[PDB]
């Protein structure tokens, strides 16, 4: 079955969020669409990107690499969709700011309004873990942010209970 999410706790109308590693989800839920957390030439080298990459078997890599060539890099809060080989239809690859490399943490309601062009995703939290952004804050753009229904899976227990617990407040 498709969108087949389990095990989620709702917080809004449109947003769900679950303790768990996206790529685990793409294999058990085979969504519509899975959102990588990009940067803008596509280089999948670790962290997000990596794993997804690594459970394509590198396919993915080869596909960016090609959508490169032909059409330049992304900007950082822009998207682009390629496929989404064997986790999901598609992969959305939306590039949040880096503000530990100094990208504007505004840019981060730009990379959340990419998901409004699909009406179900499956997506980590943008912008978080080596890229720098709070990720309460990432949570609270999100929310506020995304109209379509987003399913959000982050890797980590003791975070996925602090984000529970800000957005319960
Ligand atoms: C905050 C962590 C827990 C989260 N990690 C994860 N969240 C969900 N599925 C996961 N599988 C694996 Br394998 C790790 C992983 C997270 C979310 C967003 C970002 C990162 C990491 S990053 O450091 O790769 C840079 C890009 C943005």
């Amino acid at each position: 079955e498709v969108n087949s999410f389990s095990g989620y706790l709702k917080l809004t109308d449109n947003v769900y969020i679950k303790n768990a590693d996206i790529v685990e989800e793409a294999k058990k839920v085979k969504p519509t669409v899975v959102v990588n957390a990009a940067n803008v030439y596509l280089k999948h080298g670790g962290g997000v990107a990596g794993a997804l990459n690594k459970a394509t078997n590198n396919a993915m890599q080869v596909e960016s690499d090609d959508y490169i060539a032909t059409n330049g890099p992304l900007k950082v809060g822009g998207s682009c969709v390629l496929s989404g080989h064997n986790l999901a239809k598609h992969c959305l690859h939306v590039v949040g700011p880096n503000v530990n490399k100094g990208e504007d943490i505004q840019l981060l309601k730009s990379a959340y309004e990419n998901f409004n062009q699909h009406e179900v995703l499956l997506a980590p939290l943008l912008s978080a873990g080596i890229f720098g952004a709070d990720p309460i804050h990432s949570l609270r753009v999100c929310v506020d942010t995304v109209r379509t229904n987003v399913y959000l899976a982050v890797f980590d227990k003791n975070l996925y209970d602090k984000l529970v617990s800000s957005f319960l407040e």
